[PDB]
This record gives C-alpha cells, structure tokens and sequence, in this order.
C-alpha cells in the first residue's frame, strides 16, 4: 500500500560525495537513480547530515559544471518561487533551465 | 562536504508500507513507521521496490475521508498545477473538515 | 545448546564473497549491497575483485547493487586503511566502515 | 569473478558449527570443525541456541580436544573485553594469547 507522508519543503535526494569529489549549490551531477540507472539533477544544498547513515547514501557520479549553471539571484529566486508557490524545487530548476540559457 | 542534497527531475512519489487481517482503501489516514524514529499518513494506493520482507502500523479509517468526487479533485490539481500529492491531501483535509 | 560459535585462527582480512551480477562492475574501495544471512542484505566494501573463492562458485550468492562508480576512499588513504587493520590487527570492514564518516569531512 | 567483500560485522566475529546430537561443548574449548576440504582447531567462544544461517545448514563439529576450559575463567573475561574493546578479532586474540599463557 503506498503511503503519503507530510514531507519537508523541498524533497531532495541524499547523495554521498566521494572522497575527494566537491561540489556547490546550483551545479548539476551526474547521480544514480533506482537499481543500476543514472540521471541528472542539480545541488540544491551540501550538509554534514542525512536522515540515513552515509554509508547508505549512493554516491555523485560526476559533476557536470565546474560553476553554477544559474545565476545567484536567478537561483534565490528559482528557490523561492518552488517554495513559496509549492512547487518541486527539481519541477522548477529543470523546467527554468531551458526558459533561461535558451 | 559529505551529503549532496539533489533535485530531480519530477517523478507520485510516496512511501510503500505493509498492511494481516487489516483492510484499507485509498482516502484513509494510517498511522505508520518513520525511519530510525510513528506518524499519520495517507493511502494513496494499495501488490514493492524493495523487498516485501526488510517498514510496515494500522488504518485509522475504514472508509476513505475524502469523497470519491473530492479525490479525484484534489489528485488532478496536484497533478495539474504541479503540487507535492501529500502536500495537497493533507493541507486539504483541515480545509475540508 | 545446538550451535557452537567458534573462533577460528584465519588469514589476514577475513573477508565475504559475492558472485557479480551479469553487466553489474565493480572495484576494490566502493560499498555494496549484498545478502547476509537469511532475511535481509547489508552494506559493506569491496576489498578485491579475482578469479578465485575458497567456495562453491554457486553456493555464494550474488550482490545486489554497487552504491560506488568509483571509491569511496582515496588510492592513499586506502592503502593506509587496509596498513592499519592489517598491523594493527583490526577487523578490515570495521576499520573503513569506521574510518567512513570521519573521513567524509 | 567474485568480489570479496568487508562488512562491519557485530562485535565477535564467529563462526556458526551445529553440535550433533549427544555432543557437549563448553566456552574455551577447542574443537575440530570443517573449513572450506580440510579440517582446523579452534575455540569455542560460546554456545547459543540461534545462528544467522538456518538451524541445519551447518556443518558439525567434528571433536572437542577439550573437557575443560583452556582459559581461566578470569583471563577469559579479560580477553573477550579486549578483543572487543580493542577491536581485534576474537579468534586472533585468543589464538595468539594461548601461546603466551601456555
């Protein structure tokens, strides 16, 4: 039976760094997703602390930018937006990016 | 630092827990485990990712406390206007009460 | 009083084995999910990939998926963690488990 | 190909041996069990009721070389503690501790 929980604002997805590997908010990383696939999505946020141990955490695979692919005000406002107007924070970032390189 | 707090691309993304002898259908608030910490929750569906043996608590409604009308309101809007299913479910409960 | 728990005398890094998946790699350095006992699976590190199990290549199961494209730990800090619980004679999966998190900033 | 994996297993890792019928052990005996083929000597950490594999999967012991405890009671208590508070592996302990004591 599938269950629907009174999650935080923006539902992100843990993932563990490996050693050596850094990365900044507003960057995209090459991560994995479900069994053996991989997929892309953007830093949002790097802490000390998930809800699970880091050793059950997968790890980023690659990172794609060097640098922020939005800009700082752009990226305040992207956030602010997906949570003011309760969006998914990934539903905006994904849907703006093309709107604003384009 | 250690743990990357990612974004994705927009998948209903909810939480599969096991019900023997206890019976619930979609619409019904059940109280449920939540990580290495009970908590209310709602059955948006109900034969797993993971395996059906490694989180399973009991339904708090026999009957679901939305009308068949309302939930199939508030799924499209969530699904329409690109809102969180929980987030919409449980802030339209209070409402709807 | 059915079972016995035994200590034995072994080698170095007593380790587990695992069959590879068909199209699933690995390398030495990055955890994995695999079976343990009877119910559920459990985390732990590839230490070494080879052509060679002190088993029945059918009495061990398989692993379930790798958590790592690449290690965990640094090529140094690797040889220095698997040093460390070799001369220091500490279990090699309590070691890099251990020495994860503080590692990992 | 197979991976050999490290897991953070509990405290004393030991190995599981099923006590035939009419066969009695007790911690800090010695006893003749299978391995991989052949057959090697070690020390009866404890006797349970329960093992992490199914309760027949398990090979039996073959000989107790001991009626008595080759340990004191105490020096016993001593090296299981160390063992676990020093982390090393209880077999590597008590293997290497014989021969000093002796």
């Amino acid at each position: 039976a599938h269950v629907a929980l009174p999650v935080p604002l923006p539902r992100t997805f843990d993932y563990l760094l490996p050693e050596g590997m850094t990365v900044k908010a507003g960057c995209r990383v090459r991560v994995p997703f479900g069994k053996q696939q991989e997929r892309i999505g953007i830093v949002v946020s790097v802490s000390d602390a998930s809800e699970l141990p880091l050793n059950e955490l997968k790890a980023v695979v690659e990172v794609l930018d060097s640098e922020p692919v939005f800009t700082h005000s752009v990226w305040r406002l992207l956030l602010w937006a997906a949570d003011y107007y309760h969006h998914p924070i990934g539903d905006v970032l994904f849907h703006a990016l093309p709107i604003l390189l384009r």
